[PDB]
């Protein structure tokens, strides 16, 4: 019986989590930091212990993981950062609010995007204020032309998340290490989907809470032995 | 030059405030030590430094210094490797005692010997020591061979267990082109500085590295310093 914990970062700055933050490396707001502190406290109260930590390369996630580790006094744990856990890449929508998206592209198209699993938003073009910021960012310089996305469908995000899960995270769990994952809504979606074998429509319907420990209890083949349980009051 | 290496030594801890012996006790920074790290990182920033990998102990005063630096420079994404081999020197049974308690229990002679010596360890930390479970039983050294877990350390011991990590794990990455940043402790950094500079036991013991100040090394292809360490920061500091 293995124990796996997910945490999803809370609010980022400038209201960006309602502006398709995506691959833009927004920091937490003071609120989102607070949220992460609460998740840490929860974990501390419950006496949890971990042996390895996995996170994305985006600082809203990393800073949540740091807050948690501090709260529970395991700042000495090994930490592995992978872009494969990055937030979904929203391409040209990244930065816009709901109204600006509708203005730019129309409510029919937005609805189609909001409802599709396989259909990407329009790519981030050079005239986008985040194009160089993200695509020429030092931290992705090792990614081949095909790996570095200009935009992703939920299918795409999950596709590039799972290979890291399988190849890195699964081995450690099998070796009995107690994993903690701090990441973002859509990458955690992909993990959960492969876990609970959910349908496309089902996963699009799932919306994981922020800054809250999500506890999974697993059997010897990594299937959950019961539904996901949360942590707090 | 070919390569660039940067070290940083963490600053004031909670127990420095109490002037207790920390060693492998996992004390946090004081507010002032944290602020120090913020200044170290603001310096690194102003200079424009970039890194590819970072190294540090498994003691939170190093780790938090590292974190603070990475925040100030906007490289929180970097890979980070933690190792006990970078830990502060283990002070054995002196752990938790302050200057007064050390002197009262051991006398001027003994403490002077321990201070001015390179390979005389302090007393072992025995199982009845108030911090023995706290440290020796801490689950973070579980993968340690019985011969690796010190009860106490000379400065020699400390360097002896530090240098294996340097040689085997940091050197490769430097020669790979990876700009390294090391966040650790006075004595482990002493070991690294000693190797880099070929210093005598005398000179190394006389050397006292500043806290929270980036220490830069410019290195040729053989990891030989090409000039004396530099301190980063505004003119005064
Ligand atoms: O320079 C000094 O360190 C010193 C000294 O040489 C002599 C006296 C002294 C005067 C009067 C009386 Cl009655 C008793 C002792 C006090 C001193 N300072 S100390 O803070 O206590 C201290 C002593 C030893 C270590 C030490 C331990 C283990 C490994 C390495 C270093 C660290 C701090
Ligand atoms: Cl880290």
């Amino acid at each position: 019986a293995y124990k796996l914990v997910l945490i999803r970062h809370g609010e980022s700055a400038w209201n960006l989590e309602n502006r398709f933050s995506g691959w833009y490396d927004a920091d937490l707001s003071p609120a989102g930091h607070e949220e992460a502190k609460r998740g840490g406290q929860a974990l501390r109260d419950a006496g949890y212990e971990f042996d390895i930590c996995f996170t994305s390369v985006q600082k809203r996630a990393i800073r949540t993981l740091w807050t948690v580790l501090d709260a529970i006094d395991q700042m000495w744990l090994p930490v592995v950062r992978t872009w494969r856990l990055n937030e979904r890449h929203y391409g040209g929508l990244t930065g816009l609010n709901k109204a600006e998206t509708a203005a730019k592209h129309g409510e029919a198209q937005v609805k189609i995007w909001r409802r599709s699993y396989d259909v990407p938003p329009p790519p981030m073009e050079p005239d986008h204020p985040f194009y160089s910021n993200i695509s020429k960012d030092r931290r992705y310089a090792d990614l081949t032309e095909d790996q570095l996305p200009s935009c992703e469908s939920l299918k795409d995000t999950i596709a590039r998340a799972l290979p890291f899960w399988n190849e890195e995270i699964v081995p450690q769990i099998k070796e009995g290490k107690r994993v903690l994952i701090a990441a973002h809504g859509n990458s955690l979606r992909g993990i959960v989907k492969h876990l609970e074998g959910l349908s496309e429509e089902a996963i699009m319907e799932l919306n994981l809470p922020t800054g809250i420990p999500i506890v999974y209890e697993l059997d010897k083949n990594l299937k959950p032995i019961k539904p996901m349980q949360f942590l707090g009051d």
